[PDB]
């Protein structure tokens, strides 16, 4: 019913009728922080407004923001094309109060977006709750007028946010979509919003104390809610990201919807083709190290499905002209950057391509005579070759094998880098022991 396009425009202006000032996307790359890789939500550009660091002319935000999903604590990417939510990239609506406006109103314009703006049956939401906060409940209970049957009284796993460990947190309120008894669990009761209120201070002792003002953070996932609105029954199958499948279609020759497996190549390339270009129109350029690697990986992940579909050739830079052109009304600086993104994906991918083939013949060779000789396991050695000779990203080489039930032996891995480390011996920088584990977010190359 609405185009992904119209969804965004409506939830920014409609929260500008609301002294909400638009501020853009900040760039997926956070200008000062170099802790975290990417902006991985809403809030994250503000969070000094949201702590009393930064002033700003405006006390109540709107925004589409770019987002990665891709590192540490918030890192989707292993599961990216197995199922029909998970992304890298993706966009997430938010409103925030710095600190004006709290639960109330937060509430009464998320309530009044949904059922006036987007149109869904209100008899069709259920909503919920911290069972501690009972200003929250009576808000959707008593004013609101959500039935009590509609309402979740949850704990703090599902209902508690927090910025970090210590700092700013508080209590959430999340509002569901009844997609019908034909559905099942999350993918029935599927979350379109997240409220948070962040109420109080969290202390070294874990102590928690009021905040002086009390402020608002949203998030709405764009392609989510699309899929509600398009009746869709995934995020791939929206407007504006299904065209992306039909590329993985006409080049591979092979249909989706048929083998789960061609659909988890097929979605694998059509996410990662949206990550990389709007990553390396950021300013990312793909390296063996930090946020270079995880793009670097990302698109070696998909060349690697697309040659899983028998596509001898490199592909992925043909697709950028696609996401570019899907994605150049919010983002028409996509344009300016289109054919230097495109010319970098397209020698990342001749870089690498005739190297990506060797490696997988050398892994399906060892992982076949490992069933043969009834092993369970890559052993440390196998896992270096691959890594090291044929450039494989770890990660990349712990899947291959799990598709056929063997693991990696991973203290074998970490033996085997120190003694090659000691070859050296006898950038990025690992402490011993740590190379087993750092390996995983660093080229070969870079150790």
């Amino acid at each position: 019913s609405l185009s992904a396009h119209e969804i965004r425009e409506l939830f920014l202006s409609f929260f500008e009728k609301k002294g909400h000032t638009r501020v853009k996307s900040a760039p997926l790359v956070p200008e000062n922080d170099p802790t975290l890789l990417f902006v991985n939500a809403g809030m994250v550009p503000f969070k000094n407004v949201f702590l009393g660091l930064e002033k700003r002319p405006y006390k109540r935000a709107t925004s589409c923001q770019k987002c990665l999903r891709v590192s540490g604590k918030h890192n989707d990417l292993e599961q990216v094309g197995y199922t029909s939510r998970h992304h890298t990239f993706f966009e997430m609506l938010g409103n925030f109060s710095f600190g004006d406006y709290f639960k109330k109103e937060a509430i009464e314009y998320a309530w009044e977006f949904v059922t006036e703006v987007l149109k869904l049956p209100k008899e069709k939401l259920y909503v919920s709750v911290y069972k501690d906060d009972e200003e929250a409940y009576r808000i959707w209970n008593e004013h609101i007028g959500i039935p009590s049957e509609r309402i979740w009284r949850l704990g703090e796993e599902d209902n508690f946010w927090q910025m970090g460990d210590v700092g700013p947190c508080g209590p959430s309120s999340e509002i569901y979509v009844d997609r019908g008894e034909e559905y099942e669990g999350d993918e029935r009761y599927l979350e379109i919003w997240n409220l948070v209120f962040m109420q109080y201070n969290r202390d070294e002792n874990g102590v928690l104390t009021p905040l002086p003002h009390p402020n608002i953070d949203t998030g709405m996932g764009l392609e989510r809610i699309a899929s509600v609105l398009q009746g869709k029954n995934s995020n791939f199958e929206i407007d504006i990201i299904f065209p992306l499948i039909q590329f993985g279609e006409e080049v591979s020759g092979k249909k989706y919807g048929e083998k789960f497996e061609t659909d988890v190549a097929l979605r694998v390339i059509a996410d990662h083709l949206r990550a990389i270009t709007f990553a390396i129109s950021d300013g990312v350029i793909p390296s063996n190290e930090g946020r270079g690697y995880v793009i670097r990986r990302i698109l070696r992940r998909a060349m690697r499905f697309g040659y899983k579909l028998g596509i001898e050739n490199p592909f992925l830079y043909k697709g950028v002209d696609l996401v570019v052109d899907i994605m150049k009304e919010p983002y028409p600086e996509l344009e300016l950057s289109r054919e230097f993104v495109k010319g970098i994906v397209k020698g990342e991918e001749k870089r690498f391509i005739k190297t990506l083939k060797a490696g997988m013949e050398y892994i399906q060779e060892v992982i076949q005579k490992a069933l043969e000789e009834g092993r369970k396991t890559l052993s440390g050695k196998e896992v270096f070759t691959a890594y090291d000779t044929y450039g494989f990203p770890v990660d990349l080489i712990d899947e291959i094998a799990r598709e056929k039930g063997l693991g990696i032996d991973l203290e074998g891995f970490q033996c085997e880098l120190e003694e090659q480390r000691e070859r050296a011996r006898k950038p990025v920088y690992s402490h011993l022991k740590e190379l087993g584990k750092t390996s995983a977010f660093v080229g070969a190359a870079a150790l």
